[PDB]
C-alpha cells in the first residue's frame, strides 16, 4: 500500500554545486583528501531536493570508485560520503539500485555494519535497506551475502529506548523490507531469525518504529497459513488489535493490513483475532473518516463473516450487522462491494436465525439499492444473498413476507429489469428467483 520503497537521504560552502566533471577529477586525483572533497559534493548533489543526478553519476562510471572509498576503514569521513551517495543513488529506480549492487556494494555495505561509528553503519542500513526494497530477488542477494545477523546485532540491547531514535527507525525499515514482497516470499529460515526482533520492536513505544513494525508483519501475513501461522504462534495478534485501536492512521492502517491477512488464513487462525478482542474496534473502523480503512475493515469483516457459525455468532454480539447494514446503505462503492461480499458470505454460512437476524437489522432494502450498480460482480453477489435468506425463510414458511417487503422498497422491480441483463449467471438466477418465489 504505502511505507515508502526507497527512501532518499535528503537531510562547508567549498563542496556546494560542483559539476560532475570536477567531481571526476577530485575522484581520479591521487590525493586522498582531494577524493574525499569530491565524493562530499557528490553527496551534496544526490541529496538535493530536486532532480539529484543520478544518471549522470552513474555514466561517470563513479560507483566503483565509492563502492572501494568504502573500505577505506583509515579514513571514515570518506566511508561516511561515500554510503550516502551510494544509498542516494540506490533509492532511485530499479536499474540505479541494479548499478550499485553491480558495483560490490552489498558486501562493502554489510562490513560497514560493524562500523564503531553510529552515522556510518546506519547509513549502510538504509543502503541496504534501498537494495532490499528494489525487488525479491536483491531482498534475497541482500539475505545471501549475510546481511541479517549483523542487522539484528545492533539491537541486541537490553531496551530498545537506548538506541538513538533516528537510528532505530532506519534498523527497523531496512528490516521491513527484508519482510517485504512475494514472488517469491522471503525465506522461510530468515523470516523465523528476524521475527522475535520484529515482536519487540512491535512492542517499542515510537510511532513510526510501530507503523514499519507493523506493515513488516503485514508483509509476512500476506501468503499461505503456513506463513500466517509462523507469525500468529509468536502470539504477536493481541498486540495487533491493541495497534487497530490506535490514534494514528499510519500505525491503524498496517495493523488492519495484518489482522485483515491473518482472517484470510484457517478458522483457527481467524478465531484468534476474534478471541484477542479484534471485533470490539470494528464499529470504528467500519464509520472510519479514512475511505481505505473502512473498506478494509470491510474485507476483513467479509472474511470473517465466511467462518463457522460461531464465528458470525461473534460478530451478530458485537453489535457488527447494524454496522455492515450502514456501510451497505452508504459508503464508498469498493466498500459497498466488499459489504455485498460480507453479507453473502454471511448468508451463506449462518443459521437460519442468523440470517432472519439481517433482515431484522434492514439488510433488504440497501441490498437492493445496489442491485443498480453498473457492476456486473456485485450483482452475482447480492442475487446470491437474496437466494440465500429466501432459502432461510422457506425453512420457516415465511417466504410470502419476505416477497412483500422486496417489491415493497422497489426491489422486483429490479430483480425483473435483470432477467434482460446481458449476463447470462444474473438473469438466471434473477429468473429462478422471480418464477421461484414472485
Amino acid at each position: 500500500d504505502e511505507q515508502m520503497l526507497k527512501r532518499r537521504n535528503v537531510s562547508n560552502q567549498g563542496t556546494v554545486n560542483w559539476s560532475v566533471e570536477d567531481i571526476v577529477k577530485g575522484i581520479n586525483s591521487n590525493n586522498l583528501e582531494s577524493q574525499l572533497q569530491a565524493t562530499q559534493a557528490a553527496r551534496k548533489l544526490l541529496s538535493r531536493e530536486k532532480q539529484p543526478p543520478i544518471d549522470n553519476i552513474i555514466r561517470a562510471g563513479l560507483i566503483p570508485k565509492f563502492v572501494s572509498f568504502l573500505g577505506k576503514t583509515d579514513c571514515s569521513p570518506i566511508q561516511f560520503e561515500s554510503a550516502w551517495a551510494l544509498t542516494n543513488i540506490a533509492s532511485g529506480t530499479s536499474e540505479q539500485t541494479k548499478a550499485v549492487v553491480d558495483g560490490g556494494a552489498i558486501p562493502a555495505f554489510i562490513s560497514l555494519l560493524a562500523s564503531p561509528h553510529a552515522h556510518i553503519s546506519e547509513q549502510a542500513v538504509w543502503a541496504l535497506g534501498n537494495i532490499a526494497g528494489a525487488g525479491s530477488a536483491f531482498r534475497d542477494l541482500v539475505i545471501k551475502h549475510g546481511a541479517i545477523d549483523p542487522l539484528l546485532a545492533l539491537l541486541a540491547v537490553p531496551d530498545l529506548s537506548t538506541l538513538a531514535c533516528g537510528y532505530l527507525r532506519n534498523l527497523t525499515w531496512t528490516l521491513s523490507n527484508l519482510c517485504r514482497n512475494k514472488n517469491p516470499a522471503p525465506p522461510l529460515d530468515a523470516v523465523e531469525q528476524i521475527l522475535p526482533t520484529l515482536v519487540r520492536l512491535l512492542h517499542h513505544n515510537d510511532p513510526e518504529v510501530l507503523a514499519d513494525s507493523c506493515w513488516a508483519i503485514s508483509y509476512l501475513t500476506d501468503g499461505p497459513n503456513e506463513r500466517i501461522e509462523m507469525v500468529v504462534k509468536k502470539g504477536v495478534v493481541p498486540q495487533l488489535v491493541k495497534l487497530l485501536g490506535a490514534t494514528e492512521l499510519p500505525i491503524v492502517t498496517p495493523a488492519l493490513r495484518a489482522i485483515g491477512n491473518i482472517v484470510t488464513g484457517t478458522d483457527e487462525q481467524t478465531q484468534k483475532v476474534i478471541d484477542a478482542g479484534a471485533l470490539a474496534v470494528f464499529p470504528s473502523l467500519l464509520t472510519n473518516p479514512k475511505t481505505n480503512i473502512q473498506k478494509e475493515a470491510t474485507w476483513t469483516m467479509s472474511n470473517i463473516t465466511a467462518g463457522r457459525q460461531d464465528q458470525i455468532q461473534q460478530v451478530v454480539n458485537h453489535g457488527l450487522v447494524p454496522f455492515l447494514v450502514g456501510v451497505l446503505s452508504k459508503a464508498d462503492f469498493k466498500t459497498q462491494k466488499a459489504a455485498a461480499w460480507a453479507i453473502t458470505n454471511y448468508t451463506s454460512g449462518g443459521t437460519v436465525e442468523q440470517i432472519v437476524y439481517l433482515v431484522h437489522c434492514g439488510i433488504i432494502e440497501p441490498l437492493m439499492n445496489l442491485l443498480s450498480a453498473k457492476d456486473t460482480k456485485i450483482i452475482q453477489v447480492i442475487l446470491d444473498a437474496i437466494s440465500n435468506i429466501f432459502q432461510a425463510a422457506e425453512k420457516l414458511g415465511e417466504t410470502e413476507k419476505l416477497s412483500i417487503m422486496i417489491e415493497e422498497c422497489g426491489g422486483l422491480d429490479k430483480i425483473e429489469a435483470l432477467q434482460r441483463h446481458e449476463n447470462e449467471s444474473v438473469y438466471k438466477a434473477s429468473l429462478n428467483l422471480i418464477e421461484k418465489y414472485f
